DNA sequence: ATTTTGTAGCTACTTATACAAAATTCAGGAAAATTTTTCTGTATAATGGGAGCTGTCACGGATGCA
């Protein structure tokens, strides 16, 4: 009830790569996976809100698929 | 009348054997060394996209119908 509760804003940052690469729905997804993992590493202690911590984890998952495939041949993402 | 042919012959004399370890190298292993690939985090806040295309057909359907 929260990850789905974000919903929007990860596709606000997902879509920014939908022109990069992948595919709107294939970021979308990513990022989803991030959304998770952040959405529960993620501590209300610090006050200040996810917005300024969910959206970190995003961007990192994303990336790491348009880098991580959409070529179809894999190079060292670093 | 020597010479070539001999015969009755060896001895020297040299392959032949086979082994043979000694080389002598090679390969593979093993690291180990290290280079390259992976993995993870990131704290103000951020909360719906892109496009357009616009000139046959057919048919069977066309359910949908009024």
């Amino acid at each position: 009830k929260m990850v789905q509760s974000n919903l929007r804003l990860v596709v606000s940052i997902a879509k920014k790569y939908m022109n990069r690469g992948l595919s709107f729905q294939d970021l979308i997804q990513e990022g989803s996976l991030g959304l998770i993992r952040a959405a529960e590493k993620f501590d209300h202690e610090k006050g200040y809100k996810f917005s300024t911590y969910a959206t970190w984890w995003i961007r990192q998952a994303i990336t790491r698929a348009i880098a991580d495939q959409s070529r179809t041949i894999r190079l060292p993402v670093h």
